[PDB]
């Protein structure tokens, strides 16, 4: 799986630990091995969120499966939970696009996961 | 919903109202509130199109619904407007990735627009 | 077609002609014009892999058909051997996905691809 997460929170303000975090618990919640599990992290971006440039996020999760209704209000719980707590974010400033993708559609080591 | 501008026009091209713009038109296009209109533009981009470094511009826009065959021309005459009267950009060196997203796959407020069944 | 690559591999390190090759390539794997094909590359960016912060990249190829089992195959050792040989970043570092857009889901020139009906 892929996590990546646009911010105009400053690089200053992401804490140490947050990309393993990100990566041990995205590995938790979707039940894929951590060494699977990528992560991106975009700060100091030029966004705005309902007009406004208070913080906010932008993001995006793939996965081969382990996306649908429930899994997915779990992930954003989770995730907007991470946000608040560790980039000062508030929930109702976050969008989360989720893809489930055919497996045939991620490439990796020379291949695809088909 | 949510618009994206990947662009190797300078920062300081942008023009002070450009992030405004684009929510509000966006707003009125879509017909979705401005308070759930989300953008980020992101200048200084190495990018290529057609093998040539002049001002060109990748994005995309997802929306819960309000995507398909007219809207998405509307929408595009719209952005490449503002792409082209804004940043100098040809409307023949833009691309835009149309995503129509089920409600169930986006996330905001701690969980997703799929509030009916659990 | 659009092809984005996002690496935590520096600026510096990117080959001059890089953008170029990915265009030429792509054109001939895809058998679309290279008048058709954008690139990005966006180095130095904060990422990890399995939680590793050595060499990686995620990455995206859109195009409107020519998609598929077979064919990505074909673009996965294609990208990574190009990935691997320009960039350093081994092939089991890197992801990418793989979109078949729909011609009415692609925006261009003030309208979409889909031309056809109205």
């Amino acid at each position: 799986p892929m996590f990546i997460v646009n911010t105009n929170v400053p690089r200053a303000s992401v804490p140490d630990g947050f990309l393993s975090e990100l990566t041990q618990q995205l590995a938790q919640a979707t039940g894929k091995p951590p060494q699977y599990i990528a992560v991106h992290v975009v700060p100091d971006q030029l966004m705005a969120f309902g007009g406004s440039s208070e913080p906010c996020a932008l993001c995006s999760l793939h996965s081969i499966g382990k996306i649908g209704g429930a899994q997915n209000r779990s992930y954003s719980k989770l995730l907007c939970g991470l946000l608040a707590e560790r980039l000062r974010i508030s929930p109702d400033r976050v969008y989360i696009n989720y893809y489930d993708m055919n497996a045939a559609n991620v490439g990796w080591n020379n291949s695809t996961f088909a």
